[PDB]
């Protein structure tokens, strides 16, 4: 129900091996481990959860940006980036999670459709 | 030193009012308040800090875009934009934190010069 | 070879039912028209072209955003979005072209693989 | 009256030295030269009109991005950006133009202020 694409706006490629860490906030409003893998080889991320498993709640999407232009030879701006959103309020939803990735510079857009 | 600069994308103008909070970490690994405020008619927020308190360091600039959707009338997809960097004197000294918000999407871009 | 895919960064949804006119440049420095179509309900925009005719050449894409826009009540800012580029200058490659679309923004990006 | 800024996504810094092109729509459908220049070391170009000559109309903007691309040694995809726009009296006045640049995307932004 949660899936990640990360693209690379200096290659124009899929961004491949990109770690994504997801967390969600528990009851005493700290972030929980939840699921957790690396982009493929076409930048896509999918089975980071199950229908029974993504409950209502806030969701934290983190993805190591650092690494990926590191290994590339770039030193980039950002430690990460963070897509932190309320899921599943009013239902359940599927979630793709984009993100466009430079060096200096990132953007995330979310596609939510009704499964 | 620091300025952050938000625009609108559905209006095509500045967000103004828009609630900034940024943190500095601190050795435990935890998030210190550092500084705030709210950006003005031209949807920038200067006089954060001083050249003498940004020393180098990991920074969060934390927006509050929620809040700002909601005053439109609009729902909004993401709870906040977060922005997380290092700090570093060798050697470029201005950073200009641009943010450009739409309900759905957002991008963030650093231009930082001498 | 060329795909073209259109998001609402407004709604967070795929862009159904824009408009996209596709032009070659022509030996006399004209545009040509070349081919085209409509999203689909997926924001998609597939089989503008064959392999034998998209040939070595300098193409546009011209997305209607404005139409797009007004449908929905909007004034936008654009009277369109168009990408131009040089394609298949070194054999034949597969182009897709995003788009992701606001009022009074846009964004574009390529990402280019090797069939 | 029309304000054009380049910003360079790669390098996190103003694009400087970029070549930009504005066109007025002419009654045959034509586009007709009406300004253009070079961005500055804040990668802005000013003073492309006068708020007199500046009439309603369909104008384009082109941004000779792959020059730019190939003076940095980074093959791009695009050949130029274009934005192209109708400018309208009723009611705000000044208008900036910016854009976003990577090797493979970019974005645009107006904002239309009074």
């Amino acid at each position: 129900m949660l899936m990640v694409k990360v693209l690379d706006a200096v290659r124009g490629s899929p961004a491949i091996n990109v770690a994504v860490h997801v967390f969600r906030k528990a009851a005493d409003d700290t972030w929980e481990p939840f699921a957790s893998g690396k982009t493929s080889e076409s930048g896509e991320l999918h089975g980071l959860t199950t229908e029974e498993e993504f409950v209502e709640g806030i969701y934290k999407v983190e993805i190591d940006t650092k690494s990926y232009w590191k290994a590339l030879g770039i030193s980039p701006f950002h430690e990460h980036a963070e897509v932190v959103f309320t899921a599943n309020d009013s239902g359940p939803r599927r979630y793709t999670i984009a993100a466009l990735l430079s060096p200096y510079s990132y953007s995330t857009t979310a596609v939510v459709t009704n499964p």
